[PDB]
């Protein structure tokens, strides 16, 4: 490549993997949002809150990718491995299993900063820096909110809380 | 002081009393609002109330402090003694927390009323009059309004209360 | 917590510290905005340069104790100590313990900084890089500036430096 | 009178003199105002100064006269002695002597308080304090700034510093 300058083969891989994990985050969330569009789930905001995490993580990868070609670095494709769950139960196990799924992909951001680190590429641990570390965490924290107003809810009738999340916070 | 006249240093030592006990009470509200913002507790609207309050008692102080220099009075600051609480409870526990604090702000505004009028200072009266005692009483009657309908909420089901409340109520 | 993740005790409990550090230099410049604001001193442009860093040291304070909560770190209060001095002489005087003092929180930001570079948490060191570094060295330029202007007039004649300084630099 | 109720004849007789007070301090600051005007001393900022503080005067007496009407009693008016001097000298003493005005103004609107307060006449002190006072005790804080940036100015040169604070301070 003319433009490749500083720019590992092994960042290169690790950027490819991390696209993976991206668009598999992003059909994790479509299929947790059309779980809870089923008329025997039916809590549309619940819906509406996973199909814009299932478009985040979309444009994630696309920003990786646009990166890729910036830095010289060659996009592979892979298989894209079919969400763990068929059927996420309430909005609470949904919720879990969607800050279990964060909290991965922040981990393979923070050893991609390490891995960019360790090769001297200030660009690449720029770029993570600027772009997916700040809004991950943000992210996260939000999740975890969310979390703990599910759980004080559905104490005491798990129904009623779920209905009130739904209406009273979600959009 | 060339400009001083019928400001007595009791007076001008008792304003320096209260400028603290305004910035320990805008403390106090700071480690309230950021408490609710945890991600274990996470009662946006609670945090929102606090904050707002820290704010409110902060500028109590510096009209305390433009007033002091006004009448030729020198402000002297001292340290200022950290929140009772690292940990604040439930928003009921807050709530009361925050009215004794309004209470005891409220008795030092009495107190330095009383010591006005003994020292035949009009203008610190009509000064404690127009800005802090009706704003004083405005806003513990709120508080106890909110700890009425708190309580009547955490009967039964204290985490829907809870929730119900700062969606229904706070801001 | 739920959420926390590669956030050290070390650094958390250094973020403690930071934001004591910075409501303790917001407390110092409201004591220097208050002070130029006697009747016998009667700088007001000095006043309104020392109240506008009171501000803008608070709300690093805040946007320190937003980013703990984000890391799952538990925000914990200390006493805040009072300014080093009651009276501040003379604009010159209080600028040098302006840049003293934002020095000594310039030194704060990069020891945390170092620490979390040590501690490998790259969102740390990209939220000082962001939202303080470059404000510290922008208001330190800004500082040293102002101070060889007013070295610069209170060669001969100090009162008429100090008046025209204030007139025609400060806002 | 059928309206008057609760007004001693004793806050009557200090309410007409309070009056003469208030047009002799007018009578002062237009002979001040009108001094600064002279060709020979030529400092027009300090000749608005004071033509603007004889408009506040004339305006005080007319709420005196304006209440006294509105209780019952009965204005009378009595000579108005000439301004203490002809001629005004620099800056610097004319604002001294504008000081010393305002204070004994001051002190007579505190003596009225006072009197208001022995007679339990609660209309008269909330007419002082909501009108008088107030702007009593921010427009002498103003005069004593003034007075210290004046003085800071008129060390060496005094010329030179005269100009600069008519020029950079008054309108
Ligand atoms: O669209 O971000
Ligand atoms: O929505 O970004
Ligand atoms: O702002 O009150
Ligand atoms: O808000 O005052
Ligand atoms: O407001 O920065
Ligand atoms: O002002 O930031
Ligand atoms: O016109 O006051
Ligand atoms: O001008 O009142
Ligand atoms: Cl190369
Ligand atoms: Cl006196
Ligand atoms: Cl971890
Ligand atoms: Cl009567
Ligand atoms: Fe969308
Ligand atoms: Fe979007
Ligand atoms: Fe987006
Ligand atoms: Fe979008
Ligand atoms: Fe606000
Ligand atoms: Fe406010
Ligand atoms: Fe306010
Ligand atoms: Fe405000
Ligand atoms: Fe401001
Ligand atoms: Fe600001
Ligand atoms: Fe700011
Ligand atoms: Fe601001
Ligand atoms: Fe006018
Ligand atoms: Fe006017
Ligand atoms: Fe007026
Ligand atoms: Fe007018």
């Amino acid at each position: 490549s003319q433009i490749r300058q500083n720019y590992s083969t092994e960042v290169e891989a690790a950027v490819n993997r991390l696209v993976n994990l991206y668009l598999r985050a992003s059909y994790t969330y479509l299929s947790l949002g059309f779980y809870f569009d089923r008329d025997d789930v039916a809590l549309e905001g619940v819906c509406h809150f996973f199909r814009e995490l299932a478009e985040e993580k979309r444009e994630g990868a696309e920003r990786l990718l646009k990166m890729q070609n910036q830095r010289g670095g060659r996009a592979l494709f892979q298989d894209l491995q079919k969400p763990s769950q068929d059927e996420w139960g309430t909005t609470l196990d949904a919720m879990k299993a969607a800050i279990v799924l964060e909290k991965s992909l922040n981990q393979a951001l923070l050893d991609l900063h390490a891995l960019g680190s360790a090769q001297a590429d200030p660009h690449l641990c720029d770029f993570l820096e600027s772009h997916f570390l700040d809004e991950e965490v943000k992210l996260i924290k939000k999740m975890g909110d969310h979390l703990t107003n599910i759980q004080r809810l559905v104490g005491s009738q798990a129904g009623l809380g779920e209905y009130l999340f739904e209406r009273l916070t979600l959009k």
